[PDB]
């Protein structure tokens, strides 16, 4: 078991320049695959989830080149849907970002293709999008327990009326919106009840028009979709930073600043996870608005008790800022932190426990009372990058803390603990 110990960081100040975002990233590389034309996208993330979602491009027979920091890719799209036969099995780690897209993806026209991936992969349910993709004529087998992949695609989608459930995932609609332009027949995508993490919805449909497809959103409880429609690459495309990957550093500063500045992302970004800085504004720092950069400097920290359904990935860092803060803090509406990369609520109730809090783990909720000084812990990370970069900031006390797998990081930040310690100073 590899482990990287972090000792305490007096003050953290300086700049970042950050990882191209995962969300956009693997949304783009398969919108350019499926579009007629090269799109070069640049600012790229090179992390695990997007290697996986490039090898399965490969693997179907996509022509692209990246740099050598792999951050710009240069794709030949497909003009098309993508095809493959013989139960070609495409691996996708743990990347539901692939895993999501292209189950709904590969259903266009005909296709015999396997998906899987890690042992976790086959614990994170898909069963909402599979129900939606088989009432819109897709075809689609699980291999192994029901609701989750594996799965054998065989094809069929051609449209249609489809319900979805959006309760547990904006991820199985946002595999819809992608796949739907592309069918046959027109469809109308109904949401069933409630829909959760609502602004990856809006980065879907942001993308899907760069690469010239737009559809009726009704109040984002129906969405009209005219179907026969093609992709077209936009040319040049910048990828922005990760606004989650940001929220590790603009929280380091509110809680040792300081000053700290994110480059890549700004007012005008399309990722939800750019409100993450209103939450620490509302805690007591302060925050400075760009074009291209978001920045932090320490105020107060004083504690919350928020709605957190709109930032889930972000929010986390919230539960190990919550530490540092005056008073209790608590995060609700956060169920589906269960069937992420681990359940996360269990995880960040049980490693924040180890440093010293009082943590109530709610069924949807969490409620973090801080020690009067932390304490030393090994962290258990649980396969998780996010685990491992929360409680990275345990070390801005008077504590060390010891990470397990700090490599967990590469999912989305591969080199997330020399950024880490760009900004951490001495003095
Ligand atoms: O579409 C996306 O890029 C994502 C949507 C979210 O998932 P849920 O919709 O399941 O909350 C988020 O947690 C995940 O890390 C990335």
């Amino acid at each position: 078991m590899e482990s990287l110990t972090l000792q305490p960081i007096a003050r953290v100040d300086g700049t970042i320049n950050l990882p191209g975002s995962k969300s956009v990233s693997n949304r783009a590389l398969l919108l350019a695959a499926l579009a007629h034309g090269k799109t070069v996208l640049t600012n790229l993330l090179d992390s695990d989830d997007v290697r996986h979602m490039l090898n399965a491009l490969t693997a179907l027979g996509v022509s692209y080149t990246l740099s050598a920091d792999r951050t710009r890719c240069e794709i030949i799209g497909n003009g098309g849907p993508l095809h493959a036969e013989g139960a070609l099995e495409l691996f996708l780690g743990n990347a539901a970002t692939a895993m999501r897209p292209l189950a709904a993806a590969l259903c266009l026209g005909s296709n015999d293709i396997v998906l899987t991936g890690e042992p976790r992969m086959k614990e994170r349910p898909i069963g909402h999008l599979v129900d939606a993709l088989r009432l819109g004529g897709a075809k689609i087998t699980y291999l192994e327990q029901e609701n989750y992949p594996p799965l054998r695609l065989q094809g069929g989608f051609t449209g249609g009326n489809v319900d979805v459930d959006g309760s547990v995932s904006s991820q199985f609609l946002t595999a819809l919106l992608m796949t739907a332009p592309l069918a046959p027949e027109d469809t109308v995508i109904r949401i069933k009840g409630d829909l959760v993490s609502k602004p990856y919805i809006d980065i879907t449909l942001n993308l899907m028009k760069t690469f010239g497809v737009e559809i009726e959103n009704q109040h984002y409880q129906q969405f009209v979709v005219k179907g026969g429609q093609s992709y077209q690459s936009p040319g040049t495309y910048l990828v922005e930073g990760d606004a989650s990957s940001a929220s590790y550093f603009l929280a380091a500063a509110a809680i040792k600043g300081g000053t700290v500045k994110v480059t890549g992302i700004g007012r005008n970004s399309m990722q939800g996870d750019i409100r993450f800085a209103d939450v620490l504004e509302k805690m007591g720092a302060t925050i400075c608005w760009g074009d291209d950069y978001i920045s932090c400097t320490r105020g107060e920290l004083n504690a919350i008790d928020m709605d957190m359904n709109h930032i889930p990935d972000a929010a986390m860092t919230i539960a190990t800022a919550a530490l540092f803060a005056k008073g209790t803090t608590t995060l609700r509406n956060i169920y589906n932190w269960r069937v992420k990369e681990t359940d996360r609520l269990f995880a960040m109730a049980t490693e924040l426990r180890k440093v010293g809090a009082e943590v109530e783990e709610g069924h949807d909720y969490i409620r973090i009372t801080p020690p009067e000084k932390l304490n030393f812990a090994e962290i258990a990370t649980y396969n998780d990058h996010r685990m491992a970069m929360c409680f990275s900031l345990v070390a801005l006390s008077d504590t060390p803390v010891t990470i397990l797998d700090p490599k967990c990081t590469a999912k989305t930040f591969p080199d997330y603990f020399e950024q880490l310690a760009r900004i951490s100073q001495a003095a």
